[PDB]
């Protein structure tokens, strides 16, 4: 009926924009480390030498290479998310500086919730899924960079298991960027509004897709704690980076992203 069909074409828009912003979707993500073929398996990265066997494709100090690499992926991850929030219907509509401001405090739940699309319990796909980094590999880094990515397997796993697809997703994300409740917001309201509508996408969208499914809809609403806790984690990680390696560059983009989390 007209309100339902209203949102179904809703949730097609966003799906479509998703698909447009994002070069590695779920669908992809999980051909790749499910054994599909569609696509190419992953050359694996589990230790210090096929580290190095694997760098001819797909310098300091392992560790922080590394580090630099997972961050340089971050800022393009932004702009994908960047490109991806203005298609959602209302947003550039918004006062710019709420517009930057619920960039500001969304991209990296979202980073984080997208990135669970590229992990297994065992690891996680890099290099646009033509490399595979083991959880093991990581955790054995040393300290404190031995800890970066734990929390967000964790989450991943807990989140992966909802078993969400692209489609899900893409409003999901959409429903992160406009959250009202950040900090310093101009005009509240009308980011409520357009929340208050991707909600309901999103709430007929799991309804109709994971139909035998109990209650996702609260389950997926009730993950952003996980979010937000990783997402500060991360930052007091980087407060102590900052502290200890002072000859470690960070980038500009995200020292704006990261300032008074
Ligand atoms: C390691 C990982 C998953 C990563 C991405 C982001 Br964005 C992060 O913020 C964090 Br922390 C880790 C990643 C994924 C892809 Br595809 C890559 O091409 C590369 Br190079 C690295």
């Amino acid at each position: 009926n007209p309100e339902s069909a209203d949102l179904r074409a809703l949730a097609k828009h966003l799906y479509d924009s998703y698909i447009k912003s994002f070069p590695l979707t779920k669908a992809k993500a999980r051909a790749i480390l499910t054994g599909k073929t569609t696509d190419k398996s992953p050359f694996v990265i589990y230790d210090m030498n096929s580290l190095m066997m694997g760098e001819d494709k797909i310098s300091k100090e392992v560790a922080i290479r590394i580090f630099q690499g997972c961050q340089f992926r971050s800022v393009e991850a932004v702009q994908e998310i960047t490109e991806y929030a203005k298609s959602i219907p209302g947003f550039v509509n918004l006062d710019l500086n709420d517009q930057v401001t619920l960039l500001k405090y969304g991209v990296h739940e979202i980073i984080y919730t997208m990135l669970a699309s590229l992990m297994n319990k065992d690891g996680v796909l890099i290099s646009e899924g033509q490399g595979f980094m083991t959880r093991e590999f990581l955790k054995s880094l040393r300290k404190p960079f031995g800890d970066f990515m734990e929390p967000k397997f964790e989450f991943a796993v807990k989140f992966n298991a909802l078993e969400l697809d692209d489609s899900d997703l893409a409003i999901f994300i959409a429903v992160i960027i406009l959250s009202g409740d950040r900090p310093g917001l101009l005009n509240v309201k009308p980011i409520e509004d357009i929340q208050d509508n991707l909600l309901q996408a999103l709430e007929l969208q799991l309804k109709l897709n994971h139909p035998e499914s109990s209650q996702l809809f609260a389950k997926l609403l009730q993950k952003m704690t996980d979010l937000r806790q990783i997402v500060t984690e991360h930052v007091q990680l980087l407060q102590v980076i900052k502290k200890t390696e002072t000859d470690m560059s960070l980038h500009p983009l995200l020292q704006e992203i990261y300032k008074d989390l």
